[PDB]
């Protein structure tokens, strides 16, 4: 459970990771924040992949891991569409970026981290 509770903070920081180095190649152009947008997206899947063999033998859990990993692939494909359009198409990319705020995707992934957190702690505690 300790193990797993690692890895749902080390998504967490992932997912922020890609974000914050998304805007930051927006912002300045410099190939290193585009560099650490694809670190942190890679990061993220193989910390998805692995957290998903922690919980391998937990129903609810594989469930809410799979629920998660819709959230952060929608989450990711926002991002990577902006990372695209990027600094040399400024208004296009800013648009998209805004578009995609409607969604929520932030604040949905983060309620989907904090009910995999919760379960492991009720879990261990149980346990
Ligand atoms: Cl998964």
């Amino acid at each position: 459970t300790n193990k797993a509770l690692l890895a749902i903070s080390a998504i967490q920081q992932a997912v922020l990771e890609a974000e914050t180095s998304e805007r930051g190649f927006l912002l300045t152009g410099i190939e290193t924040y585009r560099d650490s947008y694809i670190r942190a997206r890679d990061a993220l899947a193989a910390r998805l992949d692995g957290l998903r063999a922690v919980l391998a033998d937990n129903p609810e859990q594989i469930a809410h891991i799979d629920e998660l990993r819709l959230l952060t692939d929608m989450r990711m494909a926002q991002l990577g569409r902006v990372v695209e359009l990027g600094p040399e198409r400024m208004r296009e990319a800013l648009d998209i970026l805004e578009q995609a705020r409607v969604d929520r995707l932030t604040e949905r992934i983060e309620t989907s981290l904090s009910v995999l957190t919760r379960a492991e702690q009720a879990l261990l505690i149980q346990r």
